[PDB]
């Protein structure tokens, strides 16, 4: 019986695409409305909450996570007892932005200009080793600043503290890399993809990654292999970079099934849910390549008319059973054609469905 | 709320195919272990148990069924309380060989000779107006006649009442078709699939069917409609078929999701089983276009070794969740590629895995 600390949709999906392999699941959330309830057993408690904490783990044969700030206490915990994937590191490294930029900065993978802020005399330290305008976000939120002075002015009542200050960078687009390694060392890689944030929400994802170079495929892939051996990584680990001209910037990574991978579930042979449990159980990972072109679309804080998307054909939905609120991501869409004329054609249909879509 | 009558795998994989739906089910099964148990609240009580069968019943937005032998009974039973689809009738029908192949008879598709027979002067009366060999099955198990006497050798200790006799048919081959109507009225149609059996097991589905003709297609899909509207059916119709030439004869239906259709989960633009679920919900239908090309192996009394079948790509595992015991079904492997070579030699190297299968 596999266990996953987190009972959101991330982990509603991993039980969904487990079901198929006969596996069984437990979750742990503090949540008794956690989605991922509606779809196996849900143990409501706090992850710091020992108690709660080794009674989900009984019986487990192993242990992953998707709730990404899941605290790493919790993880540390259950690892001496059963098998945890991806390690405790991952999370460890992913949850510091600082420990994040270094950790690739030495892999060799490029990275925007960045410098540890704790004190005013940090700020200047770097704010000019780095550039303006740049951003100044809480290493654990985050404020983008062009004045010399607002910078300054933006540690205050920000923390002034424990903070990162990054130099802004001007992307002709952003994309990311879902990669993945299984437990006995066989490794994985899916299409990079475009993704497009708008209100700080991932709003829609362009799979493959339009006009991708096949070199840069091999570029991202590679500063994944890097990541994943250096972390003795078991499972799926999603690597968000910057696209300026031909180079690749990392911004971000998440030790888990990520939010810019759904459309793998029909636009991929093998979804990132059900690699991710291969990777974890020791299997052989499933192939990765595409079907077709596919176009993510998320559901924030709305409830689209059902009728209306699935007249769309191609569209595929996916409601998670969330109650609906501001902000809130209850779901996703997903299009899948055989050619980008179409694709393009029924995006342009789904557009007209979901508000704050930034697309054209 | 959606409740479905029986709690075996096809029950489990409606369920699976609806939580991407934001849907929710409830199972009523008379085995505690009933397999859609594990992804669904399931409600463990006989069909003719009234107390369980309203239990079952309450609060439900609608209920189907996946039982193949459900009890009408415990179907019109509530047929009153709630919306029913499919409806009633199609269930009455198809449980009677005399009345499934009288009822197709009447909508005007070809069906191999049959004569009703209770009592041996009705056994002659019919074994000559339907030339021997030829099967002699009970209405509601079966035997296939040669010899002139083996024929009356036969009606007794297999029953001598409420038997039907089949003129035994030469065919090429058995196809199937799935074919769905929603509430609305609209209709669907999957590509015909070729099914060959053994041991009077599906074991094999070749889809879409290996050659078939545009014409074949098309008439297929006449019988199916006709049948569909006669019915006032909603869901989805699984209509057998003997193919002996360019002609087609109906051998038997199922009104509900089929085996033969369990390569749609993913070499289809919809499964069966979501489109079953649109029907019944009254939402629009789903493309059944073929994603290239699949064949459907069934597990037969026997658990594959995992690691082997992901070893091969485009093959998907399913694993009911059953206790293995023979002959029982306890999952199936959907393999499809976009070429019919590579099919083809993916077949060949999981036909090494399973028993039973008549490969090549
Ligand atoms: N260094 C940067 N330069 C420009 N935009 C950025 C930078 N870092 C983050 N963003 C934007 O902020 C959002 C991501 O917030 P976060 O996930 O906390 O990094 C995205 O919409 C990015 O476009
Ligand atoms: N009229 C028929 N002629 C030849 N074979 C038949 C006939 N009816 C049924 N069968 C065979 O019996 C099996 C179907 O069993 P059943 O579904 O109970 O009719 C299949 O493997 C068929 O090949
Ligand atoms: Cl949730
Ligand atoms: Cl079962
Ligand atoms: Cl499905």
């Amino acid at each position: 019986m596999i266990g996953i600390l987190g009972g959101g949709q991330l982990g509603r999906m991993l039980a969904l695409a487990g079901y198929p392999l006969g596996l069984s699941f437990r979750f742990l959330d503090p949540s008794p409305e956690a989605c991922a309830g509606q779809v196996g057993e849900l143990v409501v408690g706090e992850f710091l909450d020992e108690g709660a904490l080794l009674r989900f783990a009984e019986g487990l044969a192993l242990v992953t996570y998707e709730f990404e700030n899941v605290p790493v206490e919790a993880a540390r915990r259950l690892e001496g007892r059963l098998p945890l994937y991806p390690p405790a590191k991952a999370l460890e490294v992913a949850q510091d932005r600082l420990r994040e930029k270094t950790f690739f900065q030495g892999l060799g993978v490029p990275t925007p200009p960045f410098h540890p802020v704790d004190g005013p005399e940090d700020l200047e330290e770097g704010l000019k080793r780095v550039g303006l305008p740049a951003l100044l976000k809480t290493r654990r939120g985050q404020a983008l600043v062009r004045t010399e002075e607002e910078a300054l002015e933006a540690l205050k009542a920000l923390g002034g503290r424990g903070l990162i200050l990054e130099g802004f960078v001007p992307f002709d687009r952003e994309v990311s890399l879902l990669a993945v390694r299984g437990r006995t060392g066989e490794v994985a890689f899916y299409p990079l993809v475009e993704n497009r944030h708008w209100g700080g929400i991932l709003r829609l994802s362009l799979a493959p990654a339009p006009g991708a170079s096949e070199a840069l495929q091999k570029k991202a892939e590679a500063y994944a292999l890097r990541a994943m051996e250096a972390l003795d990584y078991v499972g799926v680990l999603a690597l968000e970079f910057f696209q300026v001209g031909e180079e690749l910037l990392f911004n971000e990574m998440a030790p888990r099934v990520h939010n810019s991978g759904h459309w793998t579930i029909e636009g991929a042979e093998t979804s990132q849910f059900e690699n991710h449990l291969r990777a974890v159980l020791g299997l052989p990972l499933g192939s990765t390549a595409p079907r077709g072109q596919s176009a993510m679309v998320n559901l924030i804080g709305e409830k689209p008319p059902f009728a209306e998307v699935l007249k769309v054909e191609g569209a595929h939905l996916h409601w998670y059973g969330k109650a609906v609120r501001p902000g809130r991501k209850v779901g996703h869409i997903t299009l899948r054609r055989d050619g980008l004329k179409a694709l393009e054609e029924g995006l342009a249909r789904l557009s007209r469905l979901v508000s704050e879509l930034p697309w054209e």
